[PDB]
């Protein structure tokens, strides 16, 4: 289930935090202009990029911690509330986040590992709610 | 993105050069006066000519270069040159090139791989601009 997933995603993070972001930006193309750095590169020209790792591991490290500190797939509204008011997500509003697990959840089924793919569905929902009830647009 | 398209074209690159000729071709099919021993011929007839893969791939081979060297899908005006100044294109006129890149977009559209379509519309669209200031009617 979702608690397995994130140990699932945790043992590989590298791998799962590449492939899922690229899922995003290669699905959602117009995504790609708030990471400017990432413009004009392939997949594998980014997987050389010390940046792209250092973002991915990070971003990915961050949704872990929030999904486990979740109950049930509702996360904690101090969690919400700590994305909302990062300086890098000041630009964004809830649709970002929307497109992130479509493509996330996307991944999973689309995976020959097994993922809860409806909890993470679910999870989704329920963060872009969460990011509504912090303030954002 | 369409830095990551190039890959993935080259990665299959005689598969998708058939495929998306053939989608123009037939798209198109009065195109097929520009060419020789095209006309009467079904998709696996055309694809049986050792002719035709060999066309398309050399072809797709430079299609991708002029991609690679692009930047935002801009391409080079040295590229844009080449293109008008081949003995093949004399007959040519910006139309064609427009057409077969309205059938490339259909085709990535269509497909189940996560093409960049619409930064394929625009590099269609730069070609052209670039073919008319390079001297092609
Ligand atoms: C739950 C989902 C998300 C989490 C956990 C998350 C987490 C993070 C973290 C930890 C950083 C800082 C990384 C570092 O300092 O290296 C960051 C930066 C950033 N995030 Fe997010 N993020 C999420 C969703 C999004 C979405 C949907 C977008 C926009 C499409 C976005 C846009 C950005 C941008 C533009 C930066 C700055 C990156 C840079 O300047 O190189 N984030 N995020
Ligand atoms: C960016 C788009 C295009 C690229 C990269 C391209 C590239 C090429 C290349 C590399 C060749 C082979 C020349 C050789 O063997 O030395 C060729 C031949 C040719 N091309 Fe194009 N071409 C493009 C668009 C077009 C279009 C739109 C048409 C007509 C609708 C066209 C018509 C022809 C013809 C008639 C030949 C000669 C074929 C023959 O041997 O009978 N090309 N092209
Ligand atoms: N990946
Ligand atoms: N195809």
């Amino acid at each position: 289930g979702f608690k397995q997933d994130i140990a699932t995603i945790r043992g590989d993070l590298r791998t799962y935090a590449q492939d899922i972001f690229l899922a995003f930006l290669n699905k959602y193309p117009d995504e790609r202009r708030y990471f400017k750095n990432y413009v004009g590169k392939s997949d594998q020209e980014l997987k050389s990029m010390a940046k792209f790792g250092d973002h991915t591991e990070k971003v990915f490290n961050l949704m872990m911690e929030v999904a486990d500190r979740a109950t049930d797939s509702v996360p904690l509204a101090s969690d919400a509330n700590t994305l909302v008011q990062m300086k890098q997500h000041s630009s964004l509003t809830t649709g970002n986040f929307e497109k992130l697990f479509v493509a996330l959840v996307e991944y999973m089924r689309a995976s020959g590992q097994s993922f809860d793919s409806q909890s993470w569905d679910r999870f989704g929902k329920n963060l872009v709610s969460a990011l509504s009830s912090a303030g954002m647009k």
